[PDB]
C-alpha cells in the first residue's frame, strides 16, 4: 500500500499515500502534508 501521514520513511524510495498528497521529505524523512 502506502505510508500514512507523519510516518517515517526514506526519500530515495518514497512510498507515501499520494492520494492524501503526502511525500517523504529528505530533511524531515517523513510523509508531510503539502497544500
Amino acid at each position: 500500500g502506502c505510508l500514512g501521514i507523519f510516518k517515517a520513511c526514506n526519500p530515495s524510495n518514497d512510498q507515501c499515500c499520494k492520494s492524501s498528497k503526502l511525500v517523504c521529505s529528505r530533511k524531515t524523512r517523513w510523509c508531510k502534508w503539502q497544500i
